[PDB]
RNA sequence: ACAUGAGGAUUACCCAUGU
RNA sequence: ACAUGAGGAUUACCCAUGU
RNA sequence: CAUGAGGAUUACCCAUG
RNA sequence: CAUGAGGAUUACCCAUG
């Protein structure tokens, strides 16, 4: 099939969606950006390993900036005002089946679906109570 | 909010549903677990400190116990053969606003949402290509 | 060609067959698996580099789970009891033409081919006599 | 039955065949080779040994000759201008019955059956995309 | 998705036409070659680093060889007579736009269009007059 | 006749289209410059010479400006907020012929083409994938 | 001597790292 | 080089403890 | 690592900070 | 002078023989 393809990273309902397409898979991290000039994309790295002699390892990472203009020395550019970090870590033992791995993303869907704790702390500046 | 509830971790309609509830809250880090033995149970843990002085940090860690085959209520050893790890390092500058953080939520949302690379690869003992 | 497709790797007539598809392509290397956990899966990787000024080197390599008694989805240990390891490394010189290497594939063909001696003896768990 | 017999290396319907038949077995190691002077011959090697305390390894070798005259000081002489070498290990584990062992087998002649994705690129001076 | 197929590197009409595919792609550097004899064969390389904080710099090179038989001591080698050797290093700003870059490319093509100086004098054994 | 005369450098259709023009040509270096403030013009230099005995060497250059206007103490001038530098280095031997030649362009119009992999990955401010 | 290498070769040899 | 950290970051990098 | 109308056996070598 | 998937203020600088 071949999954490296690009997606929808911030879905706003057809208009204003953030969709990020394959850039690089130099060097076996594959990469995905947004559309914007190298300074401003939006950014997804993903790679897996076979960490212990009995695990696998995603490595994934993750990069929403936040747009800006800047003035330096008089001339404009497009740049990032800050960029907020997501990474993470999985780890599967080789035993896993495909129904067993399923399960573990339907749960990492679940952690993140809108209304659960989480989520909802995140996007309140809040932390779980 | 007071978002410290019981919730949904794995989904399947409402019939074989994997739910997490509160199970500790010491130290300030809080802790959902499902109802199993703690060594085939589902774990849920998350915290928030600030980083640094320009950022914040959430750090989200879940387990995902390995079904097919397993034993239920049995000793299932070794460990790193029954067992997934999942860590999440959520780093946001102090300037981000609630609305920054509902998109960075989004874009979470996204990166896993089912049919997109990232899950698909996982969900097939794959990587990418 | 545009070669990086699914095949069949076990060939059981139709019913029974081992088929093996893309999953993975991280720095270049080729990886093609079968249905199943990664502990029991078949694995075949596939890749080639000039080895030095006057040939070329494939690097092919496959692994083929024991079965008989095999516990499907199951934690089966010590792992090298229950897998076997195939691999093989294909120098060309510069010097060989499209058609060299069909030669070269033929007498590769020819060497596994069911009933001559090297596949005897494997498959009877027996050397030369 | 003796498995030690010639067989053909090189199919090509009966006509330009290239058959390889048992030359010599000392030292442990089984050799055939074509009917050619030793300087252009064909040659196969295999032998196995009980490696690990554990694991049974087949070591086979085989070298495809480019034939060719070469004029040395005044006289032709029967050589091969390059040769291509195939060498591959084969690691068993001792717990492997007939019927497991047949299964390599069948995985290695599938691995190169014609129209399979390596052959393929092989034989056209390709890697694997 | 890939950009890392095989394309036409020279076209002459339909056939005559010079093809490339991909052969390796380690270290991040990728890798295309032309058909049959290596010895013989075309080549095209191309990678991507930051080579500063403002800049990401290309680095692509190209290898055309002049075919030709090698009769030594009476043994003929398909051979290159010699090679043609191009090197380019593209250095691009990181607020470069999607946009930015499209005409950047667009300089390029046109720099090498024919009729143009450049490929002119090139293809006339000349230099500038 | 000379082959130092003004050229397309990018084609915009028949509007939007920049223009090189013979600036200099001191020391063997053909120069050429798009008009208007110099500041922001396009530059493409040229040259040749005999690299060693066999061969000969030919060193193209070209500068795309990023079009801006700078405001410095309240005094704006005409500037480029930035340049991609292009730099190639193409090296022949002395017994290419006039066809020879004309088949290196070809390669190197063919490398740049549209659709091909690299001018496609640069204007996609990516990599090889 | 094993083990490991998408390590090399004049191809039943050699190299490097590990024990 | 792994392993571990509710360790840090300019974010495919660094730090500390462990072997 | 960065520059060279610096050479090549073409992802290497050299001068120079 | 020659190599570098060596940087640039882009016919310059640097490492390396």
């Amino acid at each position: 099939a071949s999954n490296f393809t690009q997606f929808v990273l911030v879905d706003n309902g057809g208009t204003g969606d953030v969709t990020v397409a394959p850039s690089n898979f130099a060097n076996g991290v594959a990469e995905w950006i947004s559309s914007n000039s190298r300074s401003q994309a939006y950014k997804v790295t993903c790679s897996v390993r076979q960490s212990s002699a009995q695990n696998r390892k995603y490595t994934i990472k993750v990069e929403v900036p936040k747009v800006a203009t800047q003035t330096v020395g008089g001339v404009e550019l497009p740049v990032a005002a800050w960029r907020s970090y997501l990474a993470m870590k999985l780890t599967i033992p080789i035993f896993a089946t495909n129904s067993d791995c399923e399960l573990i993303v339907k749960a990492m869907q679940g952690l993140l679906k809108d209304g659960n704790p989480i989520p909802s702390a995140i996007a309140a500046n809040s932390g779980i109570y």
